[PDB]
């Protein structure tokens, strides 16, 4: 298991836009289009995001480029953050994973600010961040997920991601 199909598992792949868990339009691996209510907004964003008119079809290989892109865009984000970065450079690489899809879902601000769960992670109290992650808007809207990323913090193994 890797981060990569771990996302996978977690964004599924879909090649026509649909709509997210928030209800925003988005195309293959979680690959958020826009928050605008308007499909013809999300359209001129696919286009542009794959460089030719795609009338609101892409294919896998287009799908995993863009996930190629927004897997990074996480990490970078991580690391430009004052918050996030120190936390992510004293995990190990399986917890780090965890760290990157809660920001790839949910982006680096929101997450940024979650200071009692961000210190708990530094202070390797895993039991005790993982019981206040699931203190979030997050958890609840998403649990099964948020669960699989949890334990993935608890844990530091892949267990919650066999047999998916
Ligand atoms: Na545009
Ligand atoms: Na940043
Ligand atoms: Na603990």
């Amino acid at each position: 298991m890797n981060i990569f199909e771990m996302l996978r598992i977690d964004e599924g792949l879909r090649l026509k836009i649909y709509k997210d868990t928030e209800g925003y339009y988005t195309i293959g691996i979680g690959h958020l289009l826009t928050k605008s209510p308007s499909l013809n907004a999300a359209k001129c964003e696919l286009d542009k995001a794959i460089g030719r008119n795609t009338n609101g079809v892409i294919t896998k290989d287009e799908a995993e480029k863009l996930f190629c892109q927004d897997v990074d865009a996480a990490v970078r984000g991580i690391l430009r953050n004052a918050k996030l970065k120190p936390v992510y450079d004293s995990l190990d690489c399986v917890r780090r994973a965890a760290l990157i899809n809660m920001v790839f879902q949910m982006g680096e601000t929101g997450v940024a600010g979650f200071c009692n769960s961000l210190r708990m992670l530094q202070q390797k109290r895993w039991d005790e961040a993982a019981v206040n992650l699931a203190k979030s808007r997050w958890y609840n809207q998403t649990p099964n997920r948020a669960k699989r990323v949890i334990t993935t913090f608890r844990t530091g193994t892949w267990d919650a991601y066999k047999n998916l």
